């Protein structure tokens, strides 16, 4: 308790947050997406309505302490909110996200952090043909909304959504699901910048006492 | 009134809050459902919800007092924003939990936290089946989201949840009821973790039911 | 302007804010229900959904002052922020409460406190047989979460709940309406809780 | 930007914000209605929709300036969270009103406040014969929800709602839309309070 | 870090915010929308829910700085809070608008300022003939809410919306987006205000 008392006051009140990356000094961010459910399909509007969670991974010098200064601690939990956080967003959004898990991350004495954000997400996909053998496909790039490729690297350790966590008896069977890297460039400033897009297909089943 | 603002005033404006557990001072939280209804099944998008509350219990050097040293107070009530709370998630929610009871714990004088909130809370369930007599079975697992076995364990007092405030009028009867410890292991670190699964078995009310 | 600054500073700056009752030191709240709506009934998952708000009172000695001392001040409005406010809790709640009316209380020179929250609540309720001529009765019991009996004790001043602002005009008539505090104990007989029992029996309107 | 800095410093920063009116020295509310469009009607649990804006205006002399120290700066905009605002609400709301425009008000040398809140607002309405020549008519009361008449007037510059931006397209046409002063008096306390009580008359379109 | 650390303690911890425009130091600020999708149409309420965003620029002195004094940054990535942000509104909203991307700015050495928040928006639109050939067109005009037009101008940089992001499998189909800088003037106030008028029209998708 009190050594790790000593370090997040060594790391989060001694020195300001970190600022974000700049062109001199840029960030690379690796993402894995854990896909968990296609909850809804809604052939009036366009939207389907996915759940997931967001593996993130990056790295700062300005977190890394030595674990043998504070009682041999390898890595820590805090708040989200103490930390800087990549600005990730899904593109194609037609709802705010919804969090549907705690805003804590995980940081390691090498200056490693793991932040894992569990979302629901509604965005545009025409699910028409859902309910044959082929099924549908559909598409949502996520990105930095503000930094450019010059910043900010978006990367992927596998190009093969996890669907280990996915719902045994979802409505929706997956028949493949893709995380792929792309390189994309703005309209007005042509400078560029990252995407991963995340393409899943997808069909419809078949084969002294107190408190209250 | 007076000894009481000391006594919180010692607590929690002298010493920084709990920063949460480690692997060298892990923390133990015990947990209790009391299901309360179940309000809605939805066929359609294979979604289910739940109206509970939640027992959750700790202990923590860190919030001891003497009774003695502070007008005889055994323990306090305190807004749940002035201490650490485990971060205890359903892993198939399908919507954030709506908080159905005040933010508030219940901290003794040797340490113990208890809060208990109450929740509607969403899941991933296929209610098919729900219309008849073997109705139908569902699950959900709630975990710390980011703390593996090291740093924190969950336990159940006993494995039945309690069915003693559930609506009696709901548009579904239980059959049964449970909260299990389970040890679970992570897919890319392979370290292990904590959940406590409730299984709820149910169906749509009929007269009675199987003969 | 002046004297109520200097009141509220005097009230609030100075001293930390009361942090809630105690076993030596227990506090009484008293309860009375204005029911506006019977807005919905969902058979399908067995939810109500009401419109009303809910009068508050409760009184402390940390919010006392003497009027002369202050331009003659009885009492003034004040954010609910400012002040301690008691966690009234409806037990068989399907959704979060919603507020309808500004967090704002009323304080006057005794200590009195006064909060008049609208809210509009779904709770548990079988409707069934709504649209008969005997109608169908509802409950919801409205209670702290957190404290037991020896801590908060709650009371009304009339069981009729007031009907002046029912709507005229609403799908459902109102035929009774009682808040009744009741005794209750955690479980298998635990310590004691008070709650005060919102009774409303109703029907379609003719 | 550096006269406008000094002004907005030498209002906010010096002294603290207005704490509200008292009997001893009470204020006046001026709101005007300005009826863009209904959304919605719902007959099966009698309620509808409004979208509008409100204008408000009142005077405090804490907010005056001589725009002579100050550049020859005669009004600015500032955040409603730099400044106390009336608690003006709709006494039939069945959901939390939805605000639809930023909350920023105007501050004018004189000490006059102009903020212009627009609203989407659920009410309780039968709209049965909406489908008719004659329409329906709905009626919803704007009032403070915790002063009395002792501390806050209402009034109003017109009893004529303002339809110059109510949606030419909308469903619904309206017939006619008046915004009244009324006096009222508390069920409990039996003292005075003021609310406009906003009266709308309605069918769908032809 | 080090020198972006200091180019935002520089600019944000020493002085104040800016307070906003006045008559005597206006701003003029530049809008230009970027539509992805009509994603609801309700022809029993009359209102239309679109997905765009919206980039917005203005410059302000006192957010410039000298890069050769901060290690050659000639911009940066900011939180919307640590800067004021125009005030821009639809004025015929039915919903309050829901935010979808981060509310992040990019600010350029030279104090220029650049915002593109992502939107869902319900607006008033009969859409009334959405399933036909020559479809439906609605319009929703967007304005500062508190400034006049002594205090905000709005402009554009091209009068045709961008639709290069439009999702190709909407359910419906762009015909025509424009974006159309207008004068106006208040009611009890007779002074000009500046809009900036969205006009979409629009039809049902649908050679054999
Ligand atoms: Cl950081
Ligand atoms: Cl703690
Ligand atoms: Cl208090
Ligand atoms: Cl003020
Ligand atoms: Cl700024």
């Amino acid at each position: 308790q009190a050594n790790l008392m000593r370090l997040k006051s060594d790391l989060f009140n001694r020195s300001p947050m970190y600022p974000g990356p700049t062109k001199d000094d840029p960030l690379t961010v690796t993402l894995g997406f854990f896909l968990q459910d296609i909850v809804k399909v809604d052939s009036s509007t366009n939207e389907v309505d996915l759940v997931y969670y967001e593996r993130q991974r990056w790295k700062l010098n300005s977190l890394m302490w030595d674990p043998n200064e504070y009682g041999n601690i390898t890595d820590f939990r805090t708040s989200a909110a103490d930390i800087w956080t990549p600005d990730i967003t899904a593109a194609s959004s037609t709802r705010p996200v919804q969090v549907l898990s705690p805003q804590i991350a995980v940081v390691t004495h090498d200056g490693s952090v793991m932040f894992s954000p569990a979302q629901r997400l509604s965005f545009m996909c025409d699910p028409t043909g859902v309910d044959s053998e082929e099924g549908v496909t559909c598409a949502v790039k996520f990105e930095s909304w503000v930094y450019s490729g010059f910043e900010i690297d978006l990367k992927t350790d596998t190009d093969q959504v996890d669907l280990s966590s996915y719902y045994a008896s979802s409505k929706y069977e997956i028949l493949s699901a893709t995380q792929t890297r792309q390189v994309q460039h703005y309209k007005g400033t042509g400078e560029p910048y990252i995407d991963v897009n995340l393409v899943v297909k997808f069909r419809e089943r078949r084969a002294h006492h107190h408190h209250h």
